[PDB]
């Protein structure tokens, strides 16, 4: 009835699927993903209770010491559905037909509901991440012609990679009224192509539904890539990346007790 995942106890890489019907096909992921904490004293614990339904993420971290200055964040603890294009791991037990080329696929919204609570001004975010790939399913990671997407829509203490390029408006809801806010669009090359939309206006706690096509539609429109509607949306990756290359200590808890995505009867760009 309970799944739990811990850092340091089951190793450099903790995760889990959740299979609530046992059926062999997650309908998520779950993974701590310390990926540039080398060492670090204390302990981070994700548990999701398949009878409650909730996934609560217990993070003390001190003494950490990154792999790399220059990734800026610690980790980004996580949970997601599809296939996560790093790793072996993947979840596609839902009604979003994960991976599949841009071109083919539906709209759909994704509701969150979430409470966050960093402690002592740690820095985070709350980020939904994609990757799109030229291969329906990479797990080897991201070459230079493929993007990521991330969509920022809690934020303390962190700013995207690369520069700002514009401000959009995305209709979204935000505890049950619907609402025109405000996202930062921000653009770098970092390897890959990036592509980050920062909420103005943090959302620390609550029930969030955003249009997925509204942001994919605008990272394609200010892509530099080739042919990109012939990439792949890999997944639907939700987390707290955290820490700065002067963040010491990284205590953080949240939870979150909903994601749900709702396919749309229209095409994802427009
Ligand atoms: O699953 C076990 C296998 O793990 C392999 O290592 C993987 C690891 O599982 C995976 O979690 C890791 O992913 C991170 C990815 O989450 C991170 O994403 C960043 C992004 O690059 C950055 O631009 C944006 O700002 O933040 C995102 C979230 O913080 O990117 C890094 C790459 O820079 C990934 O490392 O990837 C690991 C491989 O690098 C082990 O290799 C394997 O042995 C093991 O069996
Ligand atoms: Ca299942
Ligand atoms: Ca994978």
């Amino acid at each position: 009835k309970v799944l739990k995942i811990r850092y340091p106890d089951d190793g450099e890489w903790p995760g889990a699927p959740i299979d609530k019907d046992g059926d062999g096909n997650p309908e998520f992921y779950i993974e701590i993903n310390l990926w540039n904490i080398l060492n670090a004293t204390g302990f981070a614990e994700m548990t999701y209770n398949l009878t409650s339904g909730v996934l609560h993420y217990v993070q003390q971290l001190d003494n950490i010491v990154l792999r790399d200055r220059s990734n800026w964040v610690h980790g980004y603890p996580e949970i997601f559905y599809g296939n996560k294009p790093w790793n072996a791991n993947y979840a596609t037990d839902g009604p979003i037909p994960l991976p599949s080329k841009v071109s083919n696929l539906t709209d759909f919204y994704l509701t969150i509901s979430y409470k966050l609570e960093p402690k002592n001004g740690l820095p985070i975010n709350f980020a939904i991440e994609s990757w799109l790939t030229r291969e329906a399913w990479r797990t080897t990671g991201i070459n230079s012609d493929e993007q990521e997407v991330m969509i920022w829509i809690y934020y303390d203490g962190l700013q995207p990679a690369g520069s700002k390029v514009k401000e959009i408006v995305v209709p979204i809801i935000v505890n049950g009224t619907p609402v025109n806010a405000t996202f930062e669009v921000w653009k770098a090359n970092i390897g890959w192509e990036y592509v980050a939309f920062r909420i103005k206006t943090p959302i620390k706690e609550g029930t969030v539904t955003i249009p997925y096509g509204a942001f994919i539609s605008v990272a394609a429109n200010i892509s530099s890539l080739p042919n990109y509607t012939e990439l792949y949306l890999e997944d639907v990756e939700i987390g707290t990346e955290f820490g700065t290359p002067s963040t010491t200590s990284a205590h953080l808890e949240w939870w979150i007790t909903n994601i749900t995505l709702t396919p749309l009867d229209r095409p994802l760009i427009s």
